[PDB]
């Protein structure tokens, strides 16, 4: 039985497939696994249906575009199943960054080669996404972070002419893995938090949204076979909440 | 009595002060008009208090720190009373933007001034802050946007040699306002967005923490003496909140 998901993720790893590439590749799984539902796989969302959604859920949300053409573009794209009621509900949406360059194989044309803040931005990437699937029981967002700025351990790398650098992880002027955690609310780096954590205070039970962050802390690159089961464990969990909605296309017999 | 809030407002626009250095003024107007209670104007949460606050809430939740001195900086400060409790809680975060730079008074040595994406940084700045306040109900997060790229309305520039410019808002290469809506849920722009809207999706009251977006969209660079009303709106509203927990500080007599 450890066949199509095998040979999927061997043909991942084998051509180094991009972030973006491997989506498809789930989605390709995603059907082949689940062949009573209609998977599809797209790579933009368009500012108006993140609106379209928010009105949905309130009049009072989601009542602003400034430049039409506006949307919100995850590098590894989005997969997305059909539910019972013929509407498309989000599976996956990828993303992955690699602020680092100091380790691998006075300021010159480019910056000082030290440290950087670029990882901040995904403020518009998940925040549009989270509010998109504000009406849904999960958020299958997952961040693959990648470089001499994310580790997690401290490593110690030879240099061309004998120095050993040894990087302390913790090193201020290197670790920028902090700018990213509040994305999840400080839970779990590197687990798939896939499933709504209902918090309550005070009679109230408000719903958070985390971001799945994970991250190759020994400063080796990602293995494209790893993102594909890594990816697919986020879609089956999306899958898994999604059950009641999908039912009866599972019923056909 | 149109007093001391207006001799305050007077001296924060005879000196353009700072969005910094409004909030100071803020707080010694905010002690002034209610001096029962204790303010304090601090200018950094280290990233340590979030995951403290964060515990307090769930302890499965703020459980990561990476680099110990870690700490959110909002451009403007931050306001806090004392809560009968002892304790304090928020009532102001100020941050103001300038992103632009195409009409007041091949690249270069630096790039084509065009358009740019700084903004979406803002991933940080907010996502900790309304993290810190989880357990709040009301996110005085403002944000004061100003630029030739957060344009509302259409403006025209007359230039050096006569050409009277025709800048349209919603064109695309020059509109960066659409990057930031998503901290708001598609909500009005330009309104004191102070108190928590408790939306709630199949039986359950999910909270939203909405930051209030301001934008001078004609492209005139703001206006201190407003940035102080506007600021001090934002601050009522958060005392009209935290009211249950200062209730007796307030009955000294």
């Amino acid at each position: 039985s450890q066949g199509v998901i095998g040979i999927f993720g061997d043909y991942a790893k084998a051509h180094d497939l991009a972030v973006g590439e491997v989506s498809k590749l789930v989605k390709k799984a995603l059907s082949n696994e689940y062949p009573q539902l209609s998977f599809r796989y797209r790579d933009s969302i368009k500012k108006t249906e993140i609106n379209e959604a928010l009105k949905k859920i309130d009049p009072d949300l989601g009542g602003t575009l400034f430049v039409s053409n506006s949307s919100i573009k995850p590098d590894g794209g989005i997969v997305e199943v059909k539910d019972d009621y013929g509407e498309w509900r989000v599976v996956l949406v990828a993303e992955a960054k690699h602020q680092g360059k100091d380790i691998i194989n006075k300021r010159g044309d480019q910056d000082l080669m030290a440290a950087g803040n670029a990882i901040e931005r995904s403020h518009k990437n998940i925040s549009e996404i989270a509010n998109f699937m504000l009406s849904e029981s999960h958020f299958p967002y997952v961040l693959f972070l990648e470089g001499s700025n994310f580790l997690t351990e401290n490593i110690s790398i030879t240099r061309p002419d004998g120095r050993v650098v040894n990087l302390e992880y913790n090193s201020g002027i290197l670790n920028r893995l902090d700018r990213l955690t509040a994305a999840n609310y400080g839970m779990p780096i590197n687990s798939n938090l896939c499933i709504n954590k209902f918090v309550n205070h005070k009679d109230k039970s408000i719903m958070l949204q985390a971001a799945s962050i994970y991250t190759q802390g020994d400063g080796r690159e990602w293995d494209s076979k790893i993102m594909f089961e890594i990816m697919f464990d986020i879609s089956t969990t999306s899958l898994r909440v999604l059950g009641r909605d999908l039912f009866e296309q599972l019923t056909s017999k």
